[PDB]
């Protein structure tokens, strides 16, 4: 209970110090931060990701899709591949 | 000697120099700076955070919420031990 | 060292290490994500570019859309001829 | 007498190279750019300031408003000893 | 005469290694992009400027604000006394 398990959010951040490689973009409708930021959670879980960057939600009308993209650092650990 | 700044409140993208910690998300919905920023500074100290980064307040001029991601830097405790 | 691979899309504009040179700004309207990734690849495909940077989008009937810059690196092939 | 700099105005950017400090927020409802660029100068310039930075300001629609925070730059920090 | 490049446009990405200086802010409010673009480049050009950091788009169809600072890089560098 320690290797995969570490999920960060930041905001308008950059984290210098990691080297991250991306792994796509998420997004996510719904209302409750807990939903989307959950939801998103098992999202770079499930994927192996490390946590989203730049999770900025700003709404406007109906429209809450936290964008937010998926990053990875190198040494997983979890697979040679 | 004794310092000042207590809660910081920045529009920009980070302050570098200083290592930042993120402990959590903050979300607020309200009228008025006052109550607005009063409202993240009670939410953001009251969870061990010392400074807000990028204060927005209104942009699709209507319903947005301020946003901002809570942060603290070590003061002098490495985490080794 | 990990190279560049073929499409990236960061939510950031950064990416240190690699010489961006603007190649113009593209922008597109639609009802679907899907569509306008692939709408503006045929765009910077096109273009020679590297990839979407600040890619967001909400709109519903005609408001907001999705918009970015487009950026290459190496020679841009073109110098006085 | 002698004046080259002084008033700065950057829209969201963070003039690097230059060490900024917050003495306090500023913001006023009004219309025409021109007003509102006019009525924070004469509040930055009047608390002694450098000049604002984030001039995002969303379009007009019934009711937008320009915020801004006031920073400033100086050899040393505050002396006062 | 090694600067090469004069017009740049730039969306949400800093340029680092360029000294940027400030010769005040242009505004634009209107439909159609390339009427806005045509209008801050005339107008940046016109005053010898460098080019224009912001921009994005929102409101299509319709009016809405095209604005961004005016930036020119000629300050040179300085003797290290």
């Amino acid at each position: 209970m320690i290797f995969e398990d570490k999920f960060i959010i930041t905001t308008a951040d950059e984290i210098p110090g990691l080297q991250l490689y991306s792994l796509g973009i998420a997004s996510t409708i719904s209302d409750n931060v807990d939903e989307i930021v959950e939801n998103l959670r098992k999202q770079v879980k499930a994927k192996g990701g490390m946590g989203l960057i730049a999770f900025r939600i700003t709404c406007a009308d109906g429209k809450f899709l936290g964008y937010g993209t998926i990053v990875k650092a190198d040494e997983a650990q979890f697979t040679m591949a």
